[PDB]
């Protein structure tokens, strides 16, 4: 394990000293309880010496259960009798919490293996052995302070706290106290709020997502002492806990029941105060499926101030109360909880360290916890600030905390080995064949303490993770999925992003810049992390470069929303998509773009060809453009803050499409290239309304579909279906020798760029599948496929 | 705390005295139990006095803790267990109601500090730490309030009271009943309609939501005392409550059961009132999903003239159960129940003031009542206008008793101090480093005495407030949720509205005046307090002066809907912009635009373009500026009561966009205004029909694009940019001359003024990201935005 009391480690050396001082070379349980009881008067030793056992006494009879003397100072060292009263004694702290395990827990585990030369020792000697494993728990278990005694009060408080619940008040004057660490500014507006007798119903609205629950805490504290009024004082904080609520009850109608009995004691009104999280499923308002409806009795109580409660609501939540006013309006009054502030972010971070240091990475980095939050509001970007964030931490704080134990130095091998031993051993012991074992036993056993030896070497991985979260892997870990890795993906963005978009610098660059900027954690998400205009016809690397934006970005491939602006026009998917003259626009808004968006909000979002769109379509959009924010969808709000909104168009094709070639000159294929570099940027505003496009940060330009293009064309092709091939554990690759003898058969004038998927088809998959089956090649070995001298040939390497 | 009764007091110095008499310096709760019987009789006092001490008894076992000497004095305060029986004789009084403390309390206080020198002293002196308790509990004084009772009888009266719901006449008949201030007028319409025997049934009908409930303690006092009819003397009144019915039940079937018995019971017929608040679910007509159905009995109950029974229900519930008939007819009969205005709201919050005067804040000041108001109507707006009113006096009726607990003067360093103190001492003890740690202790008690007596300086904050909710308070609370600052936010309307609309000062004091006037509870509080036509072209000023309007007239601008008219006729997208439309005129009336202003009341309600709208959207219109509420919408009521209706226009709109060219004249944008400022007075007569228009409250005139707009929406733009940034904790500000960098690249004489946010977005964002990421300036450092020399200069400043 590693993070032990001295008490215990002392008790287990006890043992050792006692197995040379009896004569029992090996320390079996009976050494472990002689241990327990030379460890004096600790807790495990003071639990024996309460049941009758000195350390006397337990040596005596330790030294009759093996002898005295068969001393030599033999390896002495624990036997598996031993080593199971051990693996019992963490498990007896971890209990009890305990993130250490001290004597008390290893008296308890030996008890637990209580059978053995322990268990004799002890049931010799008139101690029975649960009797002791009592005795060491009620003396002392885990460690730990913050306690407090004395004082009670009150009558009236009798019917109420029973329930349901804790009081929040009581725990802080226990010296369990806990912050918690806000969102602190929140807490003094709910008193002007709350000791109202007329609208006393605070309201705090953020995201879920803030931790609003610290803001909580607070209250606690000003309730005590002094700060609401004269006649306000003597409040009472109870909490409305929806756990006790569901407990016992198995139906709705006991469930309202449990409800109407908090109402009904309730009457401590105006002077109590009701803490009710996550508001919105007691109302039932709204949507087209709402939750259960407390509301009838809740309306009135509200009203009235008998619930002079505090509401805890959310980004999407405060739409369903101000609808059913004024009666939750009226009771209702709202304040601000912050969309995170990205040093709120860093302090909860810090916070959470010591319990994934169990999990054992994180405490620490710093620069790597200040990664999460950071990171967090451009790269993942898929929650809010703090929720992302942690998610860093921790998944890296156990990455390399993997890594760990993955090998001794390179002394894998040792171990593979030891296995092998045991093999030849038994089967020979098997026929018998005695030392036909023997030797390799001993040989065995040699191994075993090396193999051992070099992997408890490797504790330096434990000190390299057992506090670091890394840098790198906090990065890394955010790049995975969807400091150092992202900051690199980030500044490195647009090296990223050329590697996957061939031709259109023009564009990469473009969009490296505008992220970048965004994407250093310095642009506060309430605008996507770029939008962007993808310019030039469907077939000129718009999506490409969206595509390789998710990669370079965020640092991993996924993640990519992808609207068409042409079915909102209804005229090219109305007999594709189902619906109806009065549908489209209520279908993206209400549902697609918004839901979509909801699922990852990281996403690249395409919204398609907007010029097919009437500008109206573009004005909606305007409002994720600019806010980063939609409200569709039964009033939920889709967080496009961390969106990176594309709008591609429909600009330019002609030259957008032509291709390089002799049409003149030898100087019409350069002719291709600058036209078409010229052809995006005055294409781009004829494609769509102005108001759509000021919004977005940076002009994307993608040019034409040369020749040139077409020997891309091949590259993307082929590289796609050699991809799909690889689940099957087929490692290909393609010189570009053999994209050549594919475009052979579609280099056509009459059939475009079409052919060269059939001519992949022909070449790549067929050949290699016919290579494949005649065992010429073979899967798991890498495959270079090439022309050789006109025609192809398929080789085969490791 | 802030109120005690003499013998709680008198107990407490007498501690400190005889503390000090048999040395003990530091009172110890040894001497707050010599206390309690050296107050002699008091209850405190005479529970002692019953287990057999007497305060020599107590004082003996004092002098033999610390006991001669110690008469040398401490500048003799309490002990940290003294400060505990007082912390616990104020709940040992809360519990018993009182907030007022006496002596039971502090005795009952001593025995809750059931551990301390107090505590040993009783328990030394051979008495029971709970007998003692008891002793105390088993007689009370000062709990109490006076009140008449001599007797108590009953006869045939008895089945029905039990079960449900008790008599308001009971609790008048010992007079403590309430009067409510009511809705004094309403009671009074009841009498012809009540003393019936036949149609008997008074329902009221108002806000519920103005404080309906206030008439109902009404009817209790006229029917006891003492001129009434003969019909309405033999008679019982009679509360039933909804509460009662649902405790005990988690069914229909069982609520139906208990609804029978009831039923039953209404035998004291033709002479008995039952009061039935929320009257409409019981009859469970009508609606989409109806409600319990009590009707089958009911019906005939309320034609039998058994049932004689008053109904509240509000604005919208009652249509569909006169829709019911004709038992219902022969039944109901309506009275009017207030609808909220101004001078009817003061009534209720100068009732309340004293009530709110356990808030120590209100009651009063005069001032903050009518401005609570009268605020209310302008500044949310949501609710009623009474409701709003007491809600900010009680509001601020905390707010400021939070400014009064967290003072010292500016010796709020102090404490900071005194904490440092502790922990150097602390530290340095735990090394030990004893004396170390003394001269740190020493002077640490030294600085707390100062720290605690200008904490106490805090007594200032009282004075403030123990009867006057500060005016201004008022005021803030308003300007919390959205006089002082709310009533200058009225008077300085005009000032506010001008601040973001630059130039069309045409407009501002147009719209200003009439809202400043209205608001001042002078104009019916039953029709959008200003009716505005808002005229020029697609934008410029006209919203933006409407949004100006919801800061101005309501508090922020967050009191601003608006809704196009245009779509109430829709010809004009389907698939592009909103779903499903049809039905137009129905769409707007029998929902969507009745919905929204139900939502918000608390609102500007801009209308736009209802001349490009079908001719019965202009009526719709017109019952919102003439009625101030429209019912619709599943006959529900909304209230366009305090919003302010704005209709919009542009078909003008051409040289109302016009931009300034040169021709013959620099002149050409100061005449592009003078086109503007009589070309929207023309607009307004081109684009209405009549009947709906001239409800209008003002004529509100707005301008175009010129030169010199323009330049102006680069700095409405920029500001858009800046401060969703903000969120991070970005403080930028942009001076001019960034502004002026921006507009370099957007001064096309034929690309609009569109690229205004593109170059914002190259010139702000892209630069505070680059400027932030070169660590030039910083988050929470104000960062200004400039050109000094043409080009542009990055500034930072706090």
């Amino acid at each position: 394990f590693g993070r032990f009391t001295e008490r215990a480690q002392k008790v287990l050396a006890l043992a050792q000293e006692e197995a040379l001082r009896l004569g029992h070379n090996n320390i079996g349980t009976e050494h472990i309880l002689l241990g327990l009881v030379r460890e004096g008067e600790g807790i495990a030793a003071k639990a024996l010496q309460a049941l009758g056992l000195g350390s006397e006494k337990i040596q005596k009879e330790v030294e009759s259960l093996i002898g005295r003397g068969q001393e030599m100072s033999q390896t002495i060292h624990y036997t598996p009798r031993a080593k199971k009263v051990i693996e019992l004694s963490m498990d007896e702290a971890r209990k009890l919490g305990h993130s250490y395990v001290g004597t008390e827990h290893i008296l308890l585990g030996l008890i637990r293996e209580g059978e053995g030369v322990a268990a004799r020792v002890l049931n010799n000697l008139g101690v029975s052995l649960n009797k002791a494993r009592q005795q060491v728990l009620q003396l002392l278990g885990s460690n730990e302070t913050g306690s407090s005694a004395a004082g009670t009060n009150s009558n009236a408080n009798t019917p109420t706290l029973d329930s349901l619940a804790r009081d929040l008040t009581a725990i802080a004057k226990e010296d369990s106290l806990d912050p918690v660490i806000g969102r602190s500014k929140e807490i003094q507006r709910v008193i002007e709020v709350l000791s109202r007798r007329t609208k006393n119903n605070p309201v705090l609205i953020g995201e879920p997502g803030v931790g609003k629950t610290a803001i909580a805490e607070g209250l606690a504290q000003q309730i005590i002492n002094n700060e609401v009024p004269e006649i306000l004082r003597d409040k009472r904080v109870m909490t409305l806990d929806m756990g006790t609520v569901v407990a016992g009850t198995k139906y709705r109608g006991e469930f309202e029941d449990r409800l109407k009995k908090v109402m009904d004691e309730i009457r401590q009104a105006g002077n109590i105060i009701l803490f009710i999280d996550a508001l919105h499923t007691l109302i039932g308002a709204g949507g087209a499926e709402g939750a259960i409806d407390a509301s009838n009795i809740l309306k009135p109580s509200l009203a009235r101030g008998e619930l002079q409660c505090i509401g805890a609501t959310t980004l999407d939540e405060y739409r369903k109360y101000i609808e059913k006013d004024a009666a939750l309006e009226r009771r209702f009054q709202p304040i601000q909880v912050d969309q995170p502030s990205v040093d709120e972010s860093i302090q909860i971070l810090q916070g959470l360290r010591d319990r994934y240091e169990a999990h054992h990475r994180v405490s620490i980095t710093d620069d790597a916890i200040e990664a999460a939050v950071k990171l967090s509001d451009r790269y993942i970007s898929d929650r809010f600030l703090p929720d992302k964030a942690i998610d860093l931490i921790d998944e890296a704080g156990s990455k390399v905390r993997l890594r760990s134990f993955t090998t001794p130095p390179n002394l894998k091998e040792l171990e593979q080995k030891l296995d092998e031993v045991r093999k030849e051993k038994d089967a020979a012991v098997q026929s018998q064949e005695f030392e036909k074992a023997a030797s390799l036993r001993d040989t065995e056993q040699r191994l075993r303490e090396q193999v051992e030896d070099t992997k408890k070497s490797w504790k330096e991985k434990q000190g390299q993770e057992n506090s670091e979260v890394t840098v790198d892997d906090i990065a890394m870990v955010v790049s995975s999925w969807t400091a150092q890795t992202e900051t690199d993906k980030l500044l490195n963005m647009e090296n990223i992003l050329h590697s996957r978009v061939i031709g259109q610098d023009e564009a990469v660059v473009a969009v490296a810049k505008a992220v970048r900027r965004a994407r250093a954690g310095l642009k506060d998400p309430k605008r996507p992390i770029g939008s962007f205009i993808f310019l030039g016809p469907t077939g000129v690397g718009k999506t490409e470069l969206a595509r390789a934006l998710a990669e370079s970005i965020f640092g991993d491939e996924e993640s990519m929303i992808r609207i068409d602006m042409s079915e909102y026009m209804e005229k090219h998917s109305t007999s594709r998509l189902v619906g109806s003259p009065p549908g489209y626009v209520g279908y993206d808004e209400g549902g697609q773009l918004t839901e979509k968006v909801r699922r990852k909000p990281y996403s690249v979002v395409l919204l398609d060809e907007i010029e097919k769109a009437h500008p109206d379509v573009f004005n909606i959009l305007l409002q994720v453009l600019e806010d980063g924010r939609l409200t569709d969808s039964k009033g939920r709000t889709v967080d496009f803050r961390n969106t990176i909104l594309i709008m591609t168009s429909n600009v330019g094709a002609s030259e957008l499409k032509r291709n390089k070639y002799v049409g003149f000159n030898v100087q019409d294929e350069t002719q291709n290239h600058k036209d078409m570099k010229d052809k995006v940027m005055g294409e781009l505003k004829r494609a769509f309304r102005p108001e759509f496009i000021n919004r977005i940060d940076e002009i994307i330009v993608f040019h034409s579909l040369e020749k040139k293009h077409l020997t891309e064309i091949v590259s993307l092709m082929s590289d796609q279906l050699t991809k799909r091939l690889k689940e099957q554990d087929l490692s290909i690759e393609l010189t570009d020798a053999a994209k050549a003898k594919v475009a052979e058969e579609g280099v056509d004038l009459e059939y475009g760029a079409r052919p060269l998927r059939r001519a992949i088809q022909k070449h790549v998959e067929d050949r290699l599948s016919e290579e494949l089956l005649r065992g010429n090649i073979h899967k798991g070995q890498h495959i270079v496929l090439d022309v050789e001298d006109g025609e192809f040939v398929v080789k085969t390497t490791a």
